[PDB]
């Protein structure tokens, strides 16, 4: 489906679920360096995530190469300083889904660069506190895929006329 | 907003998550015993959650228990032994999602009683894996959230539950 871009990941548990999450919903996952695991972190590796399986994933040494590598047709970051809903926009084909670090929001010489319409938030209720990276991630994928029709999926019901691709 | 309802959580981590969950977006978490850990295990209390958000939970002894306390109007269940997706129920006011632990599913002893179109499922792809307990919350209580329209969020553009 879409291609998931996460922006210097600092947790290895969270980015494994994140995997899981891509691999079991059809969308593509990019890495930007740098990380704060390597695969020599037992965090990483003894979550019973393959080693090759890791290694597929998409990197980038700069925000700079991922942009001029992937040339995205919308991006998109979450951010608390963006303005609408994760389900409040309308996700399309070619679209690219950022993600800031655990600790630190993405930098504001990106964000500053990005249209409003393009920073999401998830909802919160008053003297919220900040929400796991991966659910967060999870959340949003789900949303993305929900208005793609979850094209791809195998454990829907059964729907009148037939439907391996992102 | 809607009541979460976590069956035998193993994995305190899950839950420390689902906590925050359900604080961020209004709704009540209900755990059914026993835990998978201890009610002040270093892993729950620890985690950055405050102690003002940590409490007003209820917690249950046995399903039965949790069966005659609360009296849902409507239970639900994540399984997938369900049939319809997560965000084709239509979740109304007094609704209870039921949630099974990590490793093992909700008994079919509850499963069997439960009408086909509340046992609900989260899509996923051919030879799909197991998905991470508190994201398989978080979705669906930000689905749920959505058919409600987010009431009881400060961070939207345009009561107590």
């Amino acid at each position: 489906m879409l291609d998931i871009v996460l922006y210097e990941p600092e947790i290895p548990q969270n980015t494994g679920n994140i995997i899981r999450l891509c691999a079991n919903t059809g969308f593509r996952l990019h890495l930007i360096e740098p990380l704060g695991f390597t695969w020599d972190d037992k965090r990483l590796r003894r979550s019973g995530l393959d080693y090759h399986e890791f290694a597929e994933i998409k990197r980038h040494k700069t925000f700079e190469a991922f942009l001029e590598s992937e040339k995205p047709k919308r991006l998109f970051a979450l951010t608390t300083k963006g303005c609408p809903a994760h389900s409040q926009v309308k996700f399309k084909l070619g679209d690219y889904l950022m993600f800031g670090p655990e600790t630190r929001g993405i930098p504001m010489s990106i964000l500053n660069e990005m249209p409003m319409e393009q920073k999401i938030r998830i909802p919160m209720t008053a003297n919220s506190r900040s929400m796991n990276l991966s659910n967060s991630v999870a959340v949003t994928v789900y949303e993305a895929w929900r208005q793609l029709g979850y094209k791809g999926a195998v454990n829907l019901p059964e729907v009148k006329l037939p439907e391996g691709g992102s």
